């Protein structure tokens, strides 16, 4: 079963105190919500900046922003509390079909113009509630990993259409990453093909009724909507495994674990997050499941 | 508004680690979410047990807890998971269909089965992984209130409308009715009143045709038909036992009043007062617009 696959190297200590968080801050009140979210980026960017979105990103945004900026002060912070209560509203649903990145272009450009005044900003002096306080004193003691996750996914939960898919890195152009214990060819395929954007070729991997599991998700099963989300989410970003083990499962399969750092275009190298990878391959050396666990710490590996 | 109203007395602090403990239980895997649950139902029945299951609730389980049990081990013990899964499968979905009254009294009869050896039971000397182990020192570190809502989440939660009958309204020369320190206000002592005495019908008429009602770590049910069946359909024989309260205008003639004090379900009786507030909205005439109930994160809420 692929449900059961979920429990191989039980083991593994993941950063659960995220989706914990993301309960916590799910249970607020709207404006307290997006009030938090501007006190903790506002901190955030102190040290850590938010790539610019991309260009297409804009342009599929450009209607929604617009739409916004016209409205009256009062309208501006209602449709902002709409998407956080995931109201049923023509913005919600279309906030709904956009892509993370693409909600997430979104908001950083309203984060933007409520700086420069030009939308309604997060009231002066503004108090979150008891429970709101606290939700954000918990999100400032986690690490910087945790923190962007925790916002990311605050983000994608919000409302009630992807960017275009870049081309696979050139193959002459590609570099090869070493892991120290494992030489495994599907293993090794799968981080360097994904770190050029070969979604094509690193589907290939996968048995037809194999699984890839997000961080904090229920697994993606499938290889049509396993490479849906390569296209849509999996764009750009950075693999670096360090080290892993390799042990026989059962059926003769083969149960492989990777921990090392994986790096997101909109950080960059400023954000190394704590990564594990758990494989399921199959006797011919197919990937029946892949998970991908954001860890407690780097004492995780 | 009403997700506005969501913000009243903003400074009340629920005990939002319960929903934070359902949101790591989730990220478990199918076998230790059961395990978990059968450790932690075993530990807190030393000294807390849970009330017997309705008879009516019993006969609509019935037929799902046979079909179980003519199962061989192995097809029982993969129901139990594909439950916890959520996965989609006729058994799931006859178990989403039922309340949670239902639900629970359906899992209740299973745990007698498996400690008697007629069903599956949890596999012996199985270990926890790494994550599972960690959710239940959480659970055990909690108080009673906050470990039953727990377990009840997480048995909801499961599947992929079928309800118990509708007990009469008790008798009215047999009702009692509650004191509130500061609060004399008469919606909000109807509400308890009518409340304590499963008298539905009565008590929603006292919303608003839009008015809506908040339980714990839920959203706002909205409307007087949704209100009316979420009150038939799990808000039977509870005991309302409020205290205090404070009582403060709001914008447009509005008048807001919170209220604390204890709640008794029906499964655990007196053996588990769980700590409330009530944050009512009330229109001009004394309708209610909003209504909040939360878990409260500690005595020191009251
Ligand atoms: C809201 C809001 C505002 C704006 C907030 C903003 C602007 C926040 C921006 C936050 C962002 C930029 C978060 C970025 C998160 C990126 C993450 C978390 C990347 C993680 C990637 C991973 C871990 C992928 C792992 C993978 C691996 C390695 C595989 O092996 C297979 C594929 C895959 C599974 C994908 C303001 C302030 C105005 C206030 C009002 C409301
Ligand atoms: C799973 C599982 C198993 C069985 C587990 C079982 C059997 C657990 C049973 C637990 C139960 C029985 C818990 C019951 C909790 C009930 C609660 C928490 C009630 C709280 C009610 C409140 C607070 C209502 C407040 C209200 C107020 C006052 C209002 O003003 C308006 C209405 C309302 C909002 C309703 C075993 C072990 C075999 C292992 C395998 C899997």
């Amino acid at each position: 079963t692929i449900d059961s696959a979920r429990g191989i190297f039980p083991n593994t200590l993941a950063a659960d105190v995220v989706p914990a968080t993301i309960a916590r801050f799910s249970q607020l009140n709207a404006e307290d919500q997006l009030a938090l979210i501007w006190f903790a980026s506002l901190e955030m960017g102190k040290t850590l900046t938010i790539a610019a979105p991309g260009a297409a990103s804009m342009q599929l945004a450009e209607n929604a922003l617009k739409e916004i900026q016209a409205m009256g002060p009062l309208q501006q912070t209602q449709a902002m509390c709409d998407l956080a209560n995931r109201a049923d509203t023509p913005l919600c649903r279309t906030y709904a079909s956009w892509s993370p990145n693409i909600k997430l272009g979104f908001w950083y450009r309203l984060g933007e113009l409520m700086e420069q005044g030009f939308v309604a900003p997060i009231p002066a002096g503004y108090q979150l509630s008891a429970n709101a306080n606290a939700v954000l004193a918990t999100i400032q003691g986690l690490e910087s990993g945790q923190q962007i996750t925790v916002l990311r996914n605050a983000v994608v939960d919000m409302g009630f259409i992807a960017e275009p898919v870049v081309p696979p890195q050139d193959t002459a152009s590609r570099t090869k990453v070493s892991i120290e214990g494992v030489t495994n060819a599907t293993v090794l395929n799968y981080m360097d093909n994904l770190n050029a954007n070969d979604f094509d070729t690193l589907i290939e991997l996968f048995t037809s009724d194999g699984a890839l599991q997000p961080p904090f998700q229920r697994p993606i099963v499938g290889k049509e909507n396993v490479l849906r989300f390569f296209r849509e989410e999996c764009q750009n970003l950075k693999l670096i495994p360090e080290r892993g083990v390799t042990e026989p499962a059962e059926d003769g399969f083969t149960q492989i674990k990777v921990t090392g750092k994986v790096q997101t275009p909109w950080f960059g190298g400023n954000v190394g997050m704590n990564i594990a990878w758990r494989f399921l391959l199959n006797p011919e050396g197919k990937i029946f499941f892949v998970a991908i666990d954001l860890l407690a710490s780097p004492k995780e590996l």
